């Protein structure tokens, strides 16, 4: 054959990756989660799967097309989980979405019937990845996943707040004409309608925003900052309205998370945790706090100074997520 | 005011963008040319252009949702092409798209008539842009928006081959088993069936395969590698059928040639331009050469040495090209 | 000739840069410099200037033979400052450097005598560039820089604490297990013996780490994270006592700020600029503060709120800079 | 503890662990390049000298908040080495000024004696990259100690000066290096090959063009580009008293398509016992195929006959030197 007489084999062939990425679910938030992984450098082998099987080969063509312009030589496909075995990180962007006017915790039952299904069959073949839930409502989600894989809770991670944190920094750095990544504040809680801006961290260079306008994020605040979090809070709907669903801020976000996890980096995102034992949740609650985010997940959560206001409603989300989590049956 | 509190403004500053890129059209190409884009930190402000005025916005925001993660400051759209002005890079994906089984050649008056709108507006507010087309049949198009610019044939660029060539490195790679930034080959002429594969360029480590099979790339081959060229020609309606579109590819290809563009590589891309002077073509059509692409658009050719029969199916894919565009309605 | 052989000159057009960087020394800052604006995609051309012609050829020609690896397309150098000519950005690194023992600020009359050359030199060639100054003393001679150039104050920007900021996160970071990228602190004032650090504004996730410990940063502090400070003041010294100069750590933070001018992010760094009129300093000292940073300079200027102590010890580096400032002879 | 007060601590190994062995500029080069392209999640140095080793260490410890590589650690001993997948050996004399990379064999033998077992002690199924020369023979050298299986013993060979001839070949015609294509392969030093038939642009041989490229019959004389990538060294050697910046960078390409397992193609030292006519254990460049488990493939080039006398040629010297060193 003209590669044998191109090409000398020296080795056996026995390859199997190191840094393997699989996507579970090739919609818009999938495959923008794939786009911009592939665009980062992330992975030497990305799988994809779902269950529609013209749309994911696809897909699948689509990406292995652009292959010159990549530095991810190999991207697989398969309805069959076989294809994602020997993955380092897991991502699960499969189930319902929200239609317009409907809450994220109304997908829990048809999302938590998918994952009975998608969470033991990543485990049987990805016995040492880390498992990053996209999914909504992601937090509740996050919980059943870990239920259902028995990886302990930190190797289980919600895409949670990182995104609603990364739009409250968008939202804020506009108002101020700053970059974004200057400008500090965190959105906690259900990732969700119950989402909790934690004003008294607002700052840039160190410098708090509720120092110098105590009112910041009330009613009577002149400039009604609080409107920053109800766009944050509105923000899916708002896009979804305009377009029919969000993918590239989301994909943007869980990449943020797989850089951290795949280069172990151990920064800080609020992403999706069992809060249990903080601010005196007594239940498996898990909700996005500040975690430390490495190879090993989340090794470490920091410990937020809440106002009592912000503690009260980041206490009132937990609530609203375990009236949810309570009652499910898997 | 709080930004003054916490901000002392040195200047009123001369805002005109440095290196702005404009993408017209926010279809699924439009988009996956600016995300792509965007993850190769090629620009300092983007510009969205379209005609539909919620999907447009809902993008919009959807891309400035993610600004934190990246390194373009300035997101921004509208319908109005006001929006456009000081653009470097124009880059023009609208207008009818490809359904399942349609000729590219099928969109050739529909896209010429939104082109009679569209490129005067962006000549109109970036009279020193550099036009990079997209949108289908490219070459005839390409033809059309240099008409309509005025602009001297360097600055008006079409896809081309580009993504075609890069479609057959990546067959050639799977073949051989090597990353197809490491195999060379080189599809040009018309981007559509009689497209021209030029088996003679086509090596690994500048070993031409021809030269280890003459017969590669005939009816003759044992290993039939014209087969290649015509996965080449059917990818985009195999896509096309399987997901309904192409997106992913498409967008890191057009990125690429940005990135020649914005950073004055002087790479050499197979893009549509003016080749009146070259293989007996005597009439101004446009289809894919090799280019030495930089900051003035297209500056040189390369002489490509065809075969007699390379070189006449190149003169044939010419008048299938000229035979549409001397009747033009513009 | 081969050229014209091969390829097909299409268009005469004089090549003017549009995001040029000159490095103004080749000593082993300079070089740091340059590789790390070289790995960073940050220039479509670099220009080195030196007064050692061998060394600086050697140098050129070093970072010429990896050009396959990079993405800037034209480095030069010459003595003559013509080479320069339409930079965006000078980053200015020639002058003497302080041995062990020796304070930054004993530099002064050697470096205040070269820069009366470069300066002029510099500012010549380039109407649009910003001055970015490392050279030490480098708060005094960003004074020296911007009164000899006669360019406003945005435009001439001094490295700064931004280096000494990035230790004290590098810093706290390891006794905390958090990568600095979201390790907040800010040292301000003097690069130098009397920089400050701003404990009221250290923090992780917006959690105030004063707040947790009031007596953090005192004498009282049983961890001595006053030691971190230390360490911060004491690691040029310690580094070059070790190696003999540093190189690797101001190059990534010179290129750090190259970022943000030259994709105009406006970021905030602690870099070093006329703060005559905050802190009731009345004098035209320049020092670190933090600072939005774009392609027109330093076009804002954060206001940071600084405890009774914060502010005398800033007042007393703005104190001591302003001694050697009444020194200068121009 | 402020700490414990912070941060809820719930759980109490680097996966893409790459070692620098040499902190000379060479090492200290390829180990920027390696930080800026974000190819380990571990970077560990290895020298003699213990407070210079320190001072680069820490050096670039300061600059980690603009960088993605989460530990950079050193030592004199090898156990800071553990668990690298590419283990990358600049250490040696380095070449002097009008002198060939010949005259360092035996000081170079005589120092992997020392350095080889140690790094295969901590780390035995890495990928051993020399870059110490010369080259060719320190890469037999490091094979022959280590007891590696040839895949996992890779040279940078001529990486660096394919990488010049395209440079000089880019800045005669116009072109970006990343177009123009071309291939030295042999001995990394003053018998390299140029393989003419093989440089293009676009598919496009130069040799048709001008049938007589690279001969003294040329017109143009494009020997010259081959001449000025053999003297290169030596000239910026000359200039600026070493070179570090090309290696470096040739070095994080290299490393790049190992730790990514790219299977893209380089010429690069391997043993080439069998192929290309060569019947010794010899090493020097041809186009080889480099992944995560090192080099798999080879590329076999159809040689001219001068091309293969020459490698040949190029390649005999080597085993006389390898008969006579002894470890
Ligand atoms: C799995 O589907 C999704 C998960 C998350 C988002 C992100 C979205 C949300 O959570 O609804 C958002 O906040 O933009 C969107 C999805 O489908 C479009
Ligand atoms: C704007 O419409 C398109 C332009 C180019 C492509 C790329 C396509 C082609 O050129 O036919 C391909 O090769 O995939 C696809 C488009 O719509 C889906
Ligand atoms: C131009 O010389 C220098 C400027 C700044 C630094 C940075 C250095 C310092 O300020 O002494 C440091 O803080 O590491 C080092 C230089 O020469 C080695
Ligand atoms: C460790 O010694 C070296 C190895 C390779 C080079 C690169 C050099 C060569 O390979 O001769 C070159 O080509 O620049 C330089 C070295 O010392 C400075």
């Amino acid at each position: 054959a003209l590669k044998d007489q191109l090409i000398v084999n020296l080795l056996k062939e026995e390859q199997v990756p190191q840094n393997k990425i699989t996507v579970v679910g090739v919609g818009a938030v999938g495959m923008a989660c794939a786009i911009s992984i592939l665009m980062k450098d992330l992975a030497d082998e990305l799988a994809l799967v779902d269950v529609i099987e013209d749309k994911l080969k696809g897909e699948m063509m689509d990406l292995q097309h652009g292959s010159l312009f990549l530095k991810t030589p190999k991207i697989v496909s398969s309805k069959d989980y076989s294809v994602t075995a020997n993955s380092k990180l897991v991502i699960i962007t499969a189930g319902a979405r929200q239609q317009e006017g409907e809450s994220r915790l109304n997908l829990v039952q048809r999302n938590v019937n998918i994952f009975k299904f998608i969470i033991p069959n990543v485990v049987k073949y990805s016995p040492q990845c880390k498992l990053l839930i996209v999914s909504n409502p992601v937090d509740i989600l996050t919980y059943v996943a870990w239920k259902i894989s028995g990886f302990p809770k930190n190797r289980v991670i919600g895409s949670g707040c990182n995104l609603d944190s990364a739009r409250f920094r968008y939202l804020m750095g506009e108002r101020l004409g700053v970059h974004p990544l200057s400008c500090h504040g965190w959105v906690l809680g259900e990732h969700g309608d119950s989402s909790v801006p934690v004003w008294s961290g607002v700052n840039v260079a160190g410098v708090s925003l509720k120092s110098l306008n105590p009112q910041l994020g009330t009613d009577a605040d002149k400039e009604q900052w609080k409107d920053v979090h109800k766009q944050v809070v509105d923000s899916a709907y708002e896009v979804i309205k305009l377009k029919g669903y969000t993918s590239w801020a989301i994909g943007l976000s869980v990449a943020d998370l797989a850089e951290s996890i795949m280069k172990n980096l151990r920064r800080v995102h609020p992403i999706s945790t069992m809060i249990k034992g903080l601010y005196g949740i007594k239940e498996d609650v898990f909700l996005s706090v500040p975690c430390i985010l490495g190879q090993n997940g989340i090794s470490d959560v920091v410990k937020v100074t809440l106002t009592p206001d912000e503690e009260a409603r980041l206490k009132k989300s937990a609530d609203t997520l375990w009236g949810i989590q309570k009652e499910l049956q898997f």
